[PDB]
């Protein structure tokens, strides 16, 4: 039958790394990780690929080949990161 006004049961648990030019695991060991959409690139998989695993902040090709060249519908305000929780306000 029916019941009135439904949608409100979607659950799902992604804890895993998975390459998105060879689809692996194993390989997880020199997994990159973007900075802005958390995807995972080894270093024998870019284009030019990498030596190893970098230091700092390392972004994907597919967001960067985005964001460099982009059509007359991106521009705005940018986003506004959460507060934090130090626990612990002034110093006396
Ligand atoms: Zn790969
Ligand atoms: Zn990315």
């Amino acid at each position: 039958g029916s019941s009135g006004s439904s949608g409100h049961s979607s659950a799902q648990f992604i804890d895993s790394y998975i390459c998105q030019v060879c689809s692996r695991g194993d390989e997880d060991d020199k997994l990159l990780f973007c900075d802005g959409c958390d995807d995972n690139y080894h270093i024998f998989c870019l284009l030019p690929p990498l030596p190893e695993i970098p230091r700092g902040i390392w972004r994907c090709p597919k967001c960067i080949l985005a964001e460099c060249k982009q059509p007359p519908e991106a521009f705005g305000f940018e986003q506004a990161t959460q507060e934090y929780s130090l626990s612990g306000p002034s110093s006396g």
